[PDB]
């Protein structure tokens, strides 16, 4: 309501001056608009009573000055659609700049209760509803609402007979037309429900026509929505029934009120109480109001659009990250030496709270260690990496590093410290070089030496100049598809450039073939020399050469020591 | 171009005696609309000539009169908007039933290459588009068509020299205007392909925020995303002022060119070659062109966006499925015993052609019996399943049902003999009841008896009717989540009811819980006892306790032969 408006406010702020000048142009072309069905009514008055004088000087006069009037119009329009339009994209994007830096500063927890498409529908659609409202909407409902204001008023001037006439007949019409109109959606709701179920039910046989072939219901869900569609034309006669109904109805009421004014005002004119010319200059002023209803009621649903909208963006713009985004204390070069410690950690994923992962976790990682964590779910053992970047914090217990709370030190410098090699790893669509360049903490910083040097230390410099394009090679999704080899080896590149004291690697278990395997594994070699890790093992010989060997089972560190210590335990 | 509207013909055919009436209504509706300006002309040039004559009585028998003619125009507006709307209801009711039909007839290989989204885009949008470019587009460019004829028509009937004008001077204004038109579309191309660009890498970044915190990125895409919505701003301030360049040209030629008429109508006035009511007539008439125009314009893009989506669905509706939909031959209950045959099968995906699945596979199921099928990826052992139910065909080989290629057979009928029971089962949102009745030939047919007694055996009639709604529990994706043993358990109860001589079980080694996994080995005990039964082999005792046990090693069967001989052979 009224804070609502005060952010609208703030929101075309920094845009007044231009927006102002607008809205003088706006101003000055719609009132001197406004003036025409006035004049034209004099003129038509003028040759009316007198058919026997030559009129081409004046007509020529006005012609030359109606050309005049039309230039400073057409520049006038001209210079307020500019300052309009760039009024706006200044507005949207100062709301893309500021939706996506609130966005990216939200913790872990909030992506996973919220759609990527939504966030992107609130950056595309509503970041342009948004800017249009404060803008074009406003200017729009401001003309439509001043033309109404002068076209009602010079009604009343031109006649108050008239005028209070369509003033007693158009309301009760309009009222009617309404209750007719919000049946009419009703019966629009009833068919678009009844089609919506029909295409839901063709979407899920459709993605999952396995199921159905499996089963021979293709003919069956094939007769199934021939019936929900036949029931859909079914609604869909009675909604056209109703349709041409309040299309007949409002056409001949629309028509009746014309011919009514026409018939008042005929009988107005013969009786001396008006001219052919003010009858005229009415029926334009009745047709101008008209046609600026229409504009305010165009602007009442784009301003109820544009409000939806803004409250869906102060909603994330507003928002406070549960956890901190750029905040705390950093270790100096003496004191970070890369020692992990886990503490009667409790932890459940946000999403699923039900299912407990963790349950009173304890594992002490010293510096430069190789410890190798083993269990059942490997949900669980890779939640532990998760929680040591801190995308999460757990529900009870600490994290420490080097003795410090992992939550008492800077997000950011911790993941600067702590390097990862998945499973199945993320690259961006855009150059190889690019990807691994985003492992340094200045990658617009980094040389072509730096880039090709990790590149070969990871084995991936001889598939990556096999390219065409080489390290321009545009990768990703929206690129170049590659291997699991080839991702983990421009993974391993990305790390070798962070160069991070502690690493964290999930051992690709689902697939590795005898080509690849030998090089990624050469290429992990020599990422793991002289560095804390923590490895998710699955191959053998991993947990065999790993200082430690961790069982975890239930969400609890059972058994812990070195793999021949382990298989003489039980 | 010539068989496509032969196509669109056909198409509005079996409506041809409703379209022929409603375009008599339109036809009837737009020729005495039409009449209005010239009538009005007689009407304005009786008042300027008689200004001392009382028109009362003329006046209130034209009122009356016109009443009746608005009442029979609302009639038959009414009469043809229903007949139109009806017309294109029944033509998109018969694309949609036709279109799901041939889709869901089409092979698995098709929906390999072809997203779900883009069939439902056909099915919605394609349909909506198609039925109402062949009825109310149809309509809409035969009124605006008929309206620009008579209009040019009788512009040129009441002057010849004032038409010949207007057509000297709008054909260099509307070519030079679509030169500029089509300018602003290219600076409008260049924003929204970078507008397109900024908001992809938004997509990714937000979608991929774990990998951007992961290397404490968020602040640098941020700027990064920045610099390309401020680029946005400098190629939208560009286009802006094209844009405000062209509406001012535009509105100037506009206004200049009505103004042109005015002069020239106004002069032909003073020397007498027309009259005040001639004039009122020619600018009428000339402004009804002038909406013709936009008419026909609206016509030709819609006309070119429906047959865009009469090419997409005549692409669906003539495809002829790779593989039979319902065709060849049904055993004898005699010669059924559900015996099968695996020679030298070659397989690889239609996604991926270029990744072997099998490789001379060779593997003979006996009836009654029960294969454990073990090996590394699961990928190939599940591909087992899809060649049997002839998802899809061998690339070479043949698989055989008691002697009979299976190729030979109606893969509908041998698909009601094969029943599977998965590691993730499929539920439709739909009653738990419909979705265990879907394993009978006839899901109308099954009494709630034989519903109620699947679901006993396959130990799931407690969790269903310890739900609110019992057997009437919406299930599936937009319904009650079950629990992994609740699906596998509705899964059986189907399974049961189907009553398959054959079994494919693949075995969830991912998920399984102590309450759940009792009740469910019970239940697919019960499922796999008197049926020849094919298991994708996790759980050891499966393998012990079946007849014989078949190793796949890269898409071959290497070992064969039961578990405790296996084991003393290499
Ligand atoms: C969808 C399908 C729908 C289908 C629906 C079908 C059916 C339709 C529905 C309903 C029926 C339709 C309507 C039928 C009735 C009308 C028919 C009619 O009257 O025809 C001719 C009419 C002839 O009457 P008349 O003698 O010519 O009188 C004409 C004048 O209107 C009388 O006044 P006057 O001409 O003598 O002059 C008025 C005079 C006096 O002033 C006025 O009259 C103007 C007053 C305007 C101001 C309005 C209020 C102000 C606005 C807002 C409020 C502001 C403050 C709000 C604060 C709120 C705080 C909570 O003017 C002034 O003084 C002007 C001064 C400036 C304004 C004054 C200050 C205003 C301040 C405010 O009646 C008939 O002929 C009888 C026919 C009866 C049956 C007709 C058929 C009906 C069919 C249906
Ligand atoms: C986006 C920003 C854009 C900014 C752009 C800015 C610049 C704009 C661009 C360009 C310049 C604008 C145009 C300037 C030139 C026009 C100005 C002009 O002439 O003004 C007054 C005009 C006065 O001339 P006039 O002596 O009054 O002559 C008037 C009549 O038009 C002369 O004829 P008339 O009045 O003596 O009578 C005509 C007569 C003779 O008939 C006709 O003239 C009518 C002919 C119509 C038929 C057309 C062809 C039929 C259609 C299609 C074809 C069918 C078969 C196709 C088969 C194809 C097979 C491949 O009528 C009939 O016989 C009627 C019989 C029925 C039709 C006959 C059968 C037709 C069959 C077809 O010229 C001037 O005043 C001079 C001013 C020069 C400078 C003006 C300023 C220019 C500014 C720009
Ligand atoms: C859905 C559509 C609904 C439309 C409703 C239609 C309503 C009917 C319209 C009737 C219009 C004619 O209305 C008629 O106007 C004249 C002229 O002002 C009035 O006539 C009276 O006042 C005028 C002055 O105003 C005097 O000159 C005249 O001598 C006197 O009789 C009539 O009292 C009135 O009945
Ligand atoms: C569908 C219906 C379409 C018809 C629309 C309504 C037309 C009404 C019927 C004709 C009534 C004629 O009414 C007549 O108009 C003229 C012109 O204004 C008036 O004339 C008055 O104004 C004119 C200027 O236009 C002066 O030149 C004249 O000295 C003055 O008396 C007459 O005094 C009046 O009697
Ligand atoms: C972007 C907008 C472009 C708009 C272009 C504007 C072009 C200029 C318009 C000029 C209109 C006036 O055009 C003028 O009309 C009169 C009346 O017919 C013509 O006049 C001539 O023919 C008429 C008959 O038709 C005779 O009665 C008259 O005595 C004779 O001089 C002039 O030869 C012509 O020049
Ligand atoms: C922005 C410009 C707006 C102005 C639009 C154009 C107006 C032109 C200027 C006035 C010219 C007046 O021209 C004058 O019109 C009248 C009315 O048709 C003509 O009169 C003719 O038709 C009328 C019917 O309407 C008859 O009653 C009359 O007997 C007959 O001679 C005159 O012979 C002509 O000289």
């Amino acid at each position: 309501g009224l804070p609502e408006a005060r952010k609208l406010l703030g929101l075309a702020y920094p845009e007044r001056r231009r927006l102002a000048a607008a809205v003088g142009f706006l101003t000055m072309s719609s009132v001197i608009s406004m003036s025409a069905p006035f004049f034209l009514g004099k003129i038509i008055d003028v040759i009316y009573t007198n058919p026997t004088v030559d009129y081409s000087d004046n007509l020529t006069r006005l012609c030359l000055g109606l050309s005049a009037v039309f230039l400073c119009g057409a520049a006038a329009n001209a210079i307020r659609v500019y300052l309009m339009q760039t009024s706006g994209q200044r507005i949207v994007n100062r709301l893309r700049t500021s939706l996506f830096s609130s966005i990216l500063r939200q913790e872990v927890a909030f992506f996973d209760k919220t759609r990527t498409g939504e966030l992107i529908n609130r950056l595309s659609s509503d970041t342009a509803l948004l800017g249009r409202s404060v803008t074009e909407n406003l200017s729009d409902g401001l003309r439509a609402g001043a033309q109404a204001s002068v076209g009602i008023s010079m009604m009343f001037f031109v006649s108050p007979n008239l005028a209070t006439f369509v003033l007693s007949v158009v309301p009760p019409v309009s009222i009617i037309a309404v209750i007719y109109g919000r049946y009419l959606r009703k019966l629009t709701k009833v068919t678009q429900d009844s089609l919506a179920q029909a295409t839901q039910l063709a979407e899920e046989r459709i993605g999952n026509v396995r199921t159905v072939r499996a089963f021979g219901k293709e003919m069956t869900e094939i007769e199934k929505y021939a019936s929900k569609v036949d029931h859909v034309m079914q609604l869909a006669r009675k909604e056209a029934f109703a349709r041409a109904g309040f299309f007949g109805a409002t056409g001949l009421s629309g028509n009746l009120i014309v011919l009514s004014v026409l018939y008042k005002g005929g009988l107005l004119m013969g009786s001396a109480h008006m001219t052919v010319g003010e009858l005229s200059s009415f029926l334009m002023y009745a047709f101008w109001v008209g046609i600026s209803i229409g504009g305010l009621s165009s602007f009442y649903s784009e301003l109820m659009k544009g409000l939806g909208a803004g409250g869906r963006l102060w909603e994330l713009l507003e928002r406070e990250p549960k956890l901190p985004f750029n905040e705390g204390v950093i270790l100096n070069e003496k004191s970070f030496q890369g020692a992990l410690e886990f503490k009667n950690v409790h932890f459940a994923y946000p999403a699923r709270p039900e299912v407990p992962i963790f349950q009173d976790f304890s594992l002490s990682i010293p510096s430069g260690s190789v410890t190798a964590l083993v269990g059942p779910s490997g949900s669980g053992k890779s939640t532990v990496l998760s929680l040591l970047l801190r995308l999460y914090d757990p529900a009870s217990g600490t994290i420490s590093l080097d003795g410090h709370d992992i939550r008492q030190l800077n997000p950011v410098w911790l993941r600067s410290k702590i390097g990862t090699v998945s499973q199945e790893p993320i690259l961006f669509s855009c150059s190889i070089a690019e990807n691994i360049a985003y492992g340094a903490d200045d990658p617009s910083s980094v040389t072509a030496e730096e880039i090709q040097r990790v590149a070969e230390v990871a084995n991936a410099v001889a598939f990556i100049r096999n390219f065409p394009q080489g390290f321009n090679t545009v990768v990703g999704e929206k690129g170049v598809l590659l291997s699991g080899g080839q991702k983990q080896r421009i993974a391993i590149a990305r790390a070798l450039l962070k160069n991070p004291k502690i690493l964290l690697l999930d051992e690709a278990t689902s697939a590795l073939d005898a080509e690849n395997e030998y090089l990624v594994q050469e290429a992990l070699d020599r990422l793991m020399d002289g560095r804390t890790v923590l490895v998710i093992a699955h191959r053998l010989s991993t947990i065999k050469n790993a200082n430690m060997v961790a069982v975890l089972d239930q969400g609890k560190i059972t058994e812990y020591g070195k793999h021949e210590e382990l298989l003489s335990k039980p």
